[PDB]
Parts: C-alpha cells; structure tokens; sequence
C-alpha cells in the first residue's frame, strides 16, 4: 500500500533493482527527481550498494537506508534474524545458523533461521550470504551457492570461492 518507486543498478553480480517508499528501501531484486547523495532511502541505498562493490573499505563510512519492508514493521523471530544479523555480522566475518538463531531469541532454531533468511527482502544490504553451516560448510543460499561464495571471495572470508 506504500507509494513506490524504483531504480536498477549495474553491479558485478548483474543487475539489482531496488524498490522502496518514502519511509525505507523495501527490496533488492537480482534481476541478472532524487539525485545521488540525497537523503531518500532508494538513493541511500543504491550509495551502499556501490560502495560495497566499488569501494567496500569505505563500507562502514555509508549510512544504512531505513527499511521499510512489512518485514521488518512487526515484531516476530524473522525480524529479529534479520535485524541482529544486520547489526552484528560485519564485512569480512560469518556467523552460523545455529549461532545466529540463538543471538534471535531462539537457540536451535536452525531451520527457522534458514526460512527468515530466504525471506530476506534485502539481500547483500542484510548479509544472508555471511551466515554458514559451520566451520567448514558454507551452507546454502536462496540466491544460489555461486553467488553466496563469490560474495564471501569479494570480502576476503575463508570460505568465499571464485
Ligand atoms: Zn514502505
């Protein structure tokens, strides 16, 4: 029901159109008026976007859009996945599933864990693709495993591969 509006950037992994409102970046879509530098969240994130893949030892110098995905306008498990691992797992580190599910609220959680994450709306933004299995196994990806391990390449984890 928000007024929404739209833009596509290029990036190495193809093209991303986000969407948002007025309120927050609402999704990234893999897709294979507001100027730059403005304030709007679709403007905002569409800097972090490329920031991250041009320019990602200034990644922490970027603001984070607002989110305004009805995800992420009500309290549940799945936001709470979401949100802790936007705020905890920094560029360069991984978590694992189970780890993630107990920083949540609900230790073991694994399973549910994995469904909020191929629900996240944001992918990249919210780094799905630095949660793991474990120690040695990278685990899935609902973008596709190529794309989570090209990805962990890009920051420089152990586990990325391209
Ligand atoms: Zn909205």
């Amino acid at each position: 029901d928000c007024e929404m509006k739209r833009t596509t950037l290029d990036s190495p992994l193809g093209k991303l159109e986000l969407s948002g409102c007025e309120q927050g970046l609402h999704e990234i879509i893999f897709l294979g008026a507001a100027v730059l530098g403005g304030p709007e969240p679709l403007m905002q994130a569409t800097a972090w976007l490329n920031a991250y893949f041009h320019q990602p030892e200034a990644i922490e110098e970027f603001p984070v859009p607002a989110l305004h995905h009805p995800v992420f306008q009500q309290e549940s498990f799945t936001r709470q996945v979401l949100w802790k691992l936007l705020k905890v797992v920094k560029f360069g580190e991984v978590i694992s599933y189970s780890h993630l599910a107990a920083l949540a609220g609900n230790p073991a959680a694994t399973a549910a864990v994995k469904t909020a994450l191929s629900g996240n709306p944001v992918p990249i933004l919210i780094p799905c693709h630095r949660v793991v299995q474990g120690d040695l196994d990278v685990g899935g990806y609902e973008g596709g495993l190529a794309v989570k391990e090209w990805l962990l390449a890009h920051e420089g984890h152990r586990l990325g591969k391209r």
